[PDB]
């Protein structure tokens, strides 16, 4: 980076032509793929951070992200860049970070995936257990989820901790406790098959519906915005109200 222009005409110019014309096309689209990175990482450092709660109505809150579909499409043309760069010839730098930024990218998705499935689960079943009856009548898998309580409000507390959800995917110890969580969960509901059948009885047109999705449908949580997905399957030709 230290020399006069006395110097590079040093080495001939028309001769050496080829070599520095190799270099300066190259480097041209270097610039432009420099900039095809830069930008993006400057956008994906900062993304939005906006999630819905679901209520306030204990000590912790519970959230998810209503604008994931810009997240996961947007990441799926982002890998789609990153690759498309790759494959070229011309890209000899960005192998040591581009890696390492689809990787984490990658990674982040399951994660994110495995995390939203378990909460589906537990948004299902957190009526059922408020309830005193049924709550009484089988003890054993109300306390079973009193512990997952406990375990979920300690993962949901440190994702408040670190306020951003790429950290928040970051933590090892998180993988281990989902999808042992999601298992446990599916026991649970197979106990309360033998309550489904009743609530089913008390009202016809739920036998032409499924388990989880009745599920969904019972776990209400608000007058408008819960059913108002599902008025087609349950009556004839009614969508709106």
């Amino acid at each position: 980076d230290q020399f006069y222009i006395e110097e590079i005409m040093g080495a001939k110019l028309l001769d050496f032509r080829e070599d520095i014309e190799d270099i300066t096309e190259s480097a041209d689209k270097q610039l432009k793929i420099r900039t095809g990175l830069d930008e993006i990482n400057l956008y994906w450092n900062d993304m939005q951070f906006q999630f819905g709660i679901w209520g306030k109505r204990d000590v912790p809150c519970m959230l998810n992200g209503l604008i994931v579909g810009t997240i996961l499409e947007r990441l799926e043309e982002d890998q789609l860049q990153l690759s498309t760069f790759n494959s070229q010839r011309h890209v000899t730098p960005f192998k040591a970070e581009v890696e390492n930024l689809i990787r984490t990218f990658s990674d982040v998705n399951d994660t994110l995936d495995m995390w939203v499935k378990v909460q589906k689960l537990w948004t299902s079943l957190e009526p059922v257990f408020t309830g005193g009856d049924i709550a009484r009548q089988m003890p054993l898998q109300a306390k079973q989820f009193q512990g997952i309580d406990k375990n979920w409000m300690k993962i949901m507390e440190k994702a408040v901790e670190t306020k951003k959800v790429i950290p928040c995917c970051q933590n090892d110890m998180l993988k281990d406790f989902l999808p042992d969580l999601n298992r446990k969960l599916e026991d649970c509901q197979k106990m309360l098959e033998a309550y489904l059948e009743g609530k089913r009885k008390k009202f016809p047109r739920f036998y032409f519906v499924s388990n989880p999705t009745l599920l969904k449908i019972l776990s209400q949580g608000s007058e408008p915005t819960s059913i108002q997905e599902d008025f087609e399957k349950l009556f004839d030709a009614i969508t709106k109200v």
